[PDB]
C-alpha cells in the first residue's frame, strides 16, 4: 500500500532544527547546533528531509501541525540546491504547501496561490503519485478534504520528503511537527 513510516534524515537539518531521537519530530532550537557543514545540509533555512527516496509509485504519510502559527510541507527534488537562499516553488523543485501568521495559508506554485481553509488543519496528509505527476495535500481534521493538489509535475529523479517547523522569529513557534503513527 501507499502508507510509508517516514524518518527524518539527520544529514539534511539545518541546524536550528531539533530532530526527536526517534528522528520522527522536529522543531525549532532557541539556538543555532553546531554541527558539520557538509554539501546536504540546508544552510539557509530550518528545514529538513524524510530519509525517503521515491523513484515512482504512490506514497502517503501524515503529519501532525497542532497549534503551530508556521510551517511547510510536501515534497522536493532530491537535486534541490541546499546552500543558500532561494524560491520555495513548483519553478525550483519543491511542491509544498505551508502556513504563516497564524492563519495566512498558500500553495507554494509561483506566483503563490492564496489558499482558504474553513476547518484550520491540525494534522495534513500528502499523497505523492510519481507516474501521474501530483503531489496532493488533505485536511485530516476535516475529513480528509482537498487542501490543494499539484499537478502534471514533471518528474525525472528520486524525491523526498520535505518539512519545516518554521522560520527563525525570536521563539514562539517552539512546538514540533510529529509523523502520525499510520
Ligand atoms: C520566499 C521563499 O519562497 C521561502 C523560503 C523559505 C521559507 C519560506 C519561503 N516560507 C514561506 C513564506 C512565503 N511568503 C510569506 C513569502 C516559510 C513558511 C513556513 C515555514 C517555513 C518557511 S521557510
Amino acid at each position: 500500500g501507499p502508507m510509508v513510516h517516514i524518518t527524518l534524515d539527520p544529514d539534511t537539518a539545518n541546524p536550528w532544527l531539533i530532530l526527536s531521537e526517534d528522528r520522527r519530530q522536529v522543531r525549532l532550537g532557541d539556538t543555532q547546533q553546531s554541527i558539520p557543514g557538509n554539501e546536504e545540509r540546508f544552510d539557509s533555512y530550518p528545514m529538513v528531509l524524510g530519509a525517503q527516496h521515491f523513484h515512482s509509485g504512490k506514497h502517503y504519510w501524515e503529519v501532525d501541525v497542532t497549534g503551530k502559527e508556521a510551517w511547510a510541507l510536501g515534497v522536493c527534488r532530491d537535486s534541490v540546491r541546499r546552500k543558500g537562499h532561494f524560491l520555495l516553488s513548483s519553478k525550483s523543485g519543491f511542491w509544498t504547501i505551508w502556513l504563516w501568521n497564524k492563519q495566512k495559508y498558500e500553495a507554494g506554485t509561483y506566483p503563490q496561490t492564496p489558499l482558504h481553509l474553513q476547518v484550520p488543519p491540525c494534522q495534513v496528509g500528502i499523497f505523492l503519485d510519481y507516474e501521474a505527476g501530483m503531489v496532493s495535500f488533505y485536511n485530516i481534521t476535516d475529513h480528509g478534504s482537498l487542501i490543494y493538489s499539484f499537478s502534471e509535475c514533471a518528474f525525472t529523479g528520486p524525491l523526498r520528503p520535505f518539512f519545516s517547523p518554521g522560520f527563525n522569529d525570536g521563539g514562539k513557534n517552539t512546538a514540533p511537527l510529529t509523523l502520525c503513527p499510520l
